[PDB]
């Protein structure tokens, strides 16, 4: 009954929330491994002290002078922790490139993968799916968790549409003209990291929703032309599934990542008291509006990339990272971000092939960066 | 996998929509029987002509079944997989029991069966045999797929709030039957409309919910949702709510009741998110509309108390329609009858035990009417 959990990226937002859910539910979960990059060593050490878990990994080569009591350390150490630790669930909340090999390792162990890391599916794609058995991956993100729950409303042949909700970001309802000269700061990003501005900038450009559409396709096997995005400013409905009979099933809760985190850890079993429910004691409104796809072409571009397949979604994301960096630096305008992604994709016919290995993913990403760098330098 | 369907109450709203669903899906369904009250004999004979079904009951030339218990007789003697009981009022109870005895799936629309029949109908049913047709119950059934029973925290029924949403008790004192949507100048039995205005319909659905899904009354909530796009919701122990949403259209829950657990392709239009929309939620004013709490009170007391609740409603509601009492007195009389109904908390053993409760309620309600 007590699930053994390995928590990768333990020091970030998702990881720390996951450890709180586990601490609150010692009957259901036992932490048996922790991993984080060397920059976060001090937090990781506090976590070892707090949890009593000595099976911990420094996930990269960094903090090298301060490791000597640490069982795993070095570039791919999180992967080794996964390979060597008996577990029922691996929560992969590592950020970016670091997440891919541990994902593949976790799947190979036969454990459930509670997946938070977007790169695994967006860049890894069929590499990750190739390694997974049906139902082995349980998504952690709010939208995908909603979809997984909503799909309980019918059999796979009964699914008509997956409908992802989107907040619409800070520029919801802005015209193309209004968006021409917006600054990084107006997009909610404050160019002093190129780290936290990334997730935030992706929310403004609607690239994050593009990525979520890609993940949806890979997680659930629904064609891109049956994955819709609908703007829902309250973010209370987290996503919905429309069935062939006309019924839609939706999942709703006040925003709180502890809900989807808990469900990913305990799947298929719900965790009592994970998060507050919607309170109908008070009057409220749930609003829906269509996405403006002329103004926000990032989502359709993700569908185009996803339809092409193979390493194309890795190219989409890597071109975005580069173009986003350029906008944050003041080098290009806001609308040029998705323009650059489209131009790189146009040139990326060689990257439709399925990756044989991780190296092919890495090669596609390298190529996309150089290509986006070229596009940026040209304007 | 073609299902044989008996349609009871075929000439009303639910029956005609069901026949259309069946006509559109001959590979899934086949009509094998029709039953109607006789008032709409014109429709029924029109339905005979179009369906081919001669196996018909009038609940009268060469009609195989006619009389008071004709629908019950039709059910007992027709081989079917599904019985759709869309009869209204007292008419639906014996055919429900007869349908359950056959072992066929009962696609239940008739509110009388559970509200009045109660434990008597539940004891005649195997678990899973009754599939609800009402939009709220269909939605709850779908949303319950969101977890195991031990994970259910609350059932949340949505309610339009009716025409008097936002009104005061004082506002209600001077409403016409006309104003309440139940036109007494041409009435054919406008109980559902009046019940929507008084919130008694919601009270009846709360009782039905408890009996269908075995969830305690203190965990069945009602929220007002004017759009009627979300048809009901389930909140689970982790704080997740699963909702069922669709543009209002009874063909959706009808199709699913007939084909349970399999969905019927193209039954109804889906929510269209190409155009902007708002789904509003507001609390029910339980001071002005205590009919739902009264239903919970009666449901908790149990036994024949829910049959008393509904029969007292009908009698008070008939009196309002005649211009004999005011609007707020409908639910006032229900409460008055319930307060004196101490005796009826005993479980019914026979149909006549229920009819006795109903007669008692009707009679006691009359005395309150002649008093008010
Ligand atoms: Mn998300
Ligand atoms: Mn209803």
């Amino acid at each position: 009954g007590r699930l053994r959990v390995v928590v990768l990226g333990s020091t970030g937002s998702i990881g720390t929330q996951a450890l709180q859910v586990i601490a609150d539910n010692p009957d259901r979960f036992e932490v048996v491994g922790l991993a984080a990059g060397g920059a976060h060593l001090d937090t990781l050490l506090r976590q070892r002290a707090q949890t009593g878990v000595t099976n911990i990994a420094v996930a990269d080569e960094h903090a090298a002078q301060r490791v000597g009591d640490i069982p795993y350390h070095g570039s791919d150490a999180a992967t080794r922790l996964v390979e060597q630790t008996e577990a029922d669930v691996v929560l992969n909340a590592l950020v970016g490139a670091l997440g891919l090999r541990p994902t593949l390792a976790a799947l190979k162990t036969g454990a459930r993968l509670a997946l938070a890391n977007k790169e695994s599916l967006v860049a890894g794609g069929s590499l990750v799916l190739r390694a997974a058995r049906p139902g082995q991956i349980v998504p952690v993100d709010s939208e995908h968790s909603a979809l997984a729950q909503c799909l309980r409303g019918g059999t796979p042949d009964e699914v008509a549409k997956l409908v992802l909700t989107a907040s619409g970001g800070p520029f919801r309802g802005w015209s193309a003209a209004d968006l021409e000269h917006v600054t990084p700061e107006q997009a909610g990003a404050h160019p002093t990291w190129s780290m936290g501005p990334m997730n935030t900038l992706n929310s403004a450009s609607l690239v994050n929703k593009g990525l979520e559409v890609i993940e949806t396709h890979l997680l659930f096997g629904i064609p891109y032309d049956r994955i819709d995005v609908v703007v829902h400013p309250q973010s209370i409905i987290h996503s919905m599934v429309t069935f062939i009979d006309g019924s839609t099933i939706a999942q709703a809760s006040p925003p709180d990542m502890k809900l989807p985190i808990s469900l990913a850890l305990g799947w298929p079993r719900r965790v009592s008291g994970a998060a507050a429910a919607c309170d109908f004691h008070t009057a409220s409104s749930w609003e829906f509006e269509p996405l403006d796809t002329d103004v926000f072409p990032a989502v359709e571009l993700a569908r185009q990339a996803g339809v092409a397949g193979g390493c194309m979604t890795a190219v989409y994301n890597a071109a975005n990272e580069e173009a986003a960096a350029a906008f944050l630096a003041g080098r290009i305008g806001f609308p040029a971000i998705v323009g650059i992604i489209a131009d790189v994709l146009h040139a990326a016919d060689q990257w439709a092939v399925e990756p044989a290995t991780v190296d092919d993913v890495l090669d596609a990403q390298r190529w996309a960066r150089e290509r986006a760098q070229r596009a940026v330098s040209g304007m």
